[PDB]
């Protein structure tokens, strides 16, 4: 250690930056979000300064330095291109005590400006003191996939809580468990959040109520289509949280191995379990007082049958929320070069399954993007029927497996070799038919 | 933000701790660490200040709190268990502009203490700011199972490395390139801790030798409907990292907070197409990284493809991270799944106005068993009202508006087909129209919040 980081209250105190272009715009951004009472020198401004100084958020002095604008001022920073100034303007400072950054060197300069994680009242600030400003926002990146965003809130609602804190729990260490399974309810999260200050005390009193053992919910989780990196930031969060998981096959290892490690995991989908076992075991693990994840490929309200494992829970009462996913259709758009949309190609998208019957004549209308979730098998009969239904026979089609992953398989053509093309592929597997299936030619990125 | 983390250098700058007790000894422990110049004016010590002087790395001041003991200093700390005591100093670092701390006054004073995990010269702190110092350890000894112990090690080298970097690379986006492979190279993190010299050598002199990619690139990343948790982590890396981030009214100001703050921002709202193209592609000719930012999945209704068409024969690299629709986004968030069982066998999404000619094919948007999902159909709301009900579909359909999905702003109102031309008066853009009988699952699926 020899820096020693401190964490400022700037709210109305004097500081001045030196300089007026992009870096020092960045500062004064930085250092308003803040509540400074800022004042720019400089000798000349980009326009965003003039806006501020309209909406008076901040003072322009322009000219060249006045070290007297020191004279009141609690932080100074170097934001200009020019050694000389900096130097001066660093020097100016010290013999004012005035702490001092240099944006230009880190060196030869009193305080150095971390990567930060704001969270207010809850920061995080992290340097390495000038030596690895990339590693540092290596390690801002993670940081931010960890923390919720709405982690403030919960933070200060804390605050005037710790009084009922003590008349309802006596040792310290009973006192942690119920600020663990505080900090980590969601449901209080987006209840504060949301103003909603009804459901903040339904939850409120329902955590000094239930046992200390119990936290109880159910999270139905997108996984996205394979691809560990079209997880959602929530998402994550939610299966770092989580007391039990509960996944099938439809979701990849690479989702797999960002769960937790000293977490129970059940393995629901099929091997070589009807829909109404998973709804016991969901409805099971969550009366005991469990945090479960319900961990679904892809979108969970996308033929995920997510609706069904939704009301089991609702009859008994058990909270829970739903986070969405990268349906395979995006994913493998995307993953593909063939954008469900472009110009006017198609006016519509129709994702579609493959008792009762598919209409046929509705799905050969031209100006449409079919996406067929679940149709390798009924693939034969497909080009049989939009064939016999007036679609024109030189109408692309592409077949995309295991899309969005290190062993994406991807098979064009055209509608006339529907059927020789559905062989050379297996679940899980996308049809999509349309107009768009062209462009694939000129946006593959992919492969 | 209620406080700007700064990260003082304090070797040999004056600083007074008054008080002098087991908190004013960890106070001053932290300080001698960073090498300042220490003055401690109390009425009694503790031993462990008794001995600091003997070895002379403390000035010891017996006595009550002297002021004139603050004209050289850069930071005080009050740490008396005298209120009366603490003010009178914290009103003597205020006259002088000094930054000062008071441990039993968090809300008062001019700079908070936080947590620290050292892995030096890497440093992360945290701190809640004295509203929760529960959630502080709580968080700060998460963070310390996170990073490596070597990290330290990797960091220390960095700085060793730095000149050496930036004669040898010339321009700004190759040190990058380099410092993103230097900091993953796992092999390189255990020859360091393992003080092997031969092999750290192997391993620089190899990376030196790369040749980098000089090349731009542009990136489209679907933002996702709104909430800053439906962010993809494949798109928080791509605008943590980005050099430009064009971006335009349907995303967030959360979204936005987690841009790279030293990244420039363009605003392309209200803008037309071909323009858009072309401050990417002049954007991209700099051989910058590129983020084209948009709400909700790039590839439905955001004309993706009209961007990354100019690019595919201009030579620039591309690619595309998907992002949650917002009609996947909306469904969700208002207890409306978009299939169930076999109420709905498809699923539509549609435009709700055309390239000005053209009609929609209402014959077929009419067909049952399916969901209904109306992009930018806010102004046509009676004219879909009317067609559908001229080809078939029945009265009471339930329909639900979902305006301004998955943020804290968020309304719903929903009815029947027969009303939907009155629920979109009573809306405003940015807004969805969902119609079929999944609607009706609202009452039993809405876990987000009555507005
Ligand atoms: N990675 C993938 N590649 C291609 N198709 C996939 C896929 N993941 C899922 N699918 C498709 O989706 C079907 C599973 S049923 C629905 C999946 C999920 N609810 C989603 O939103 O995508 C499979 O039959 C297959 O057609
Ligand atoms: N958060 C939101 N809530 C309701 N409707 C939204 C919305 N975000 C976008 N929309 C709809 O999307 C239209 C723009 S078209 C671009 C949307 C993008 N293709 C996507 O996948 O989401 C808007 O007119 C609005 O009708
Ligand atoms: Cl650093």
């Amino acid at each position: 250690m020899d820096h020693l980081p401190i964490f400022c209250q700037l709210r109305d105190r004097d500081c001045l930056i030196v300089g007026g272009g992009d870096v020092a715009e960045r500062k004064a951004r930085l250092l308003l979000e803040a509540g400074a009472r800022l004042t720019v020198n400089a000798l000349t401004f980009i326009p965003q300064f003039t806006v501020w100084a309209n909406e008076g958020m901040l003072t322009l002095v322009e000219g060249p330095f006045d070290e007297t604008l020191l004279d009141s001022c609690w932080l100074a920073i170097a934001a200009t291109d020019d050694d000389t100034v900096n130097q001066r303007v660093s020097d100016a400072a010290e013999s004012r005590r005035i702490f001092c950054n240099v944006v230009a060197a880190p060196k030869a300069a009193s305080f150095i400006m971390p990567s930060i994680i704001d969270r207010s009242p809850l920061m995080v600030a992290v340097s390495a003191g000038g030596t690895s400003p990339v590693l540092a926002r290596l390690l801002r990146e993670k940081l931010e996939s960890l923390l919720p965003q709405h982690l403030g809130q919960v933070a200060r609602y804390a605050g005037q809580l710790r009084a009922r804190v003590k008349k309802q729990f006596a040792t310290m260490g009973e006192r942690r468990r119920f600020w663990e399974k505080f900090f980590v309810n969601d449901r209080l999260a987006q209840s504060l959040a949301n103003a909603d200050e009804k459901a903040v005390n339904a939850t409120t009193e329902r955590l000094f109520s239930e046992p200390l053992d119990h936290r109880g919910e159910v999270v139905l989780v997108g996984a996205g289509p394979g691809d560990a990196g079209l997880l959602t930031l929530k998402g994550l969060q939610q299966i770092q949280q989580a007391d039990i998981v509960v996944y099938d096959r439809l979701v990849s290892d690479d989702i797999m191995n960002l769960v937790r490690r000293d977490a129970d995991r059940v393995f629901v989908g099929k091997r070589a379990v009807p829909q109404e076992e998973i709804n016991q075991i969901l409805l099971r693990e969550a009366q005991k007082g469990k945090r479960v994840v319900r961990l679904k490929g892809g979108d969970p309200f996308i033929f995920g049958r997510g609706g069904e494992e939704l009301e089991t829970l609702c009859h008994a009462g058990i909270p829970f929320s739903v986070v969405p996913g990268i349906t395979a259709a995006s994913g493998c758009s995307a993953y593909s070069g063939i954008p469900l949309t472009h110009r006017d190609y198609a006016q519509s998208v129709r994702l579609v399954t493959g008792g009762g019957e598919l209409d046929w004549e509705n799905l050969a209308a031209e100006k449409q993007t079919l996406v067929f979730y679940m149709g390798l098998n009924q693939a034969a009969t497909i080009q049989e029927k939009l064939i016999a239904f007036g679609m024109q026979a030189d109408m692309p089609v592409a077949l995309v497996e295991n899309g969005t992953s290190v062993k994406q398989r991807v098979v064009h053509g055209v509608l006339t070799q529907l059927g020789e093309l559905a062989q050379q592929v297996e679940s899980p597997a996308l049809i999509i038919v349309g107009r768009v299936v062209a462009l694939r030619d000129k946006l593959n990125w992919f492969s």
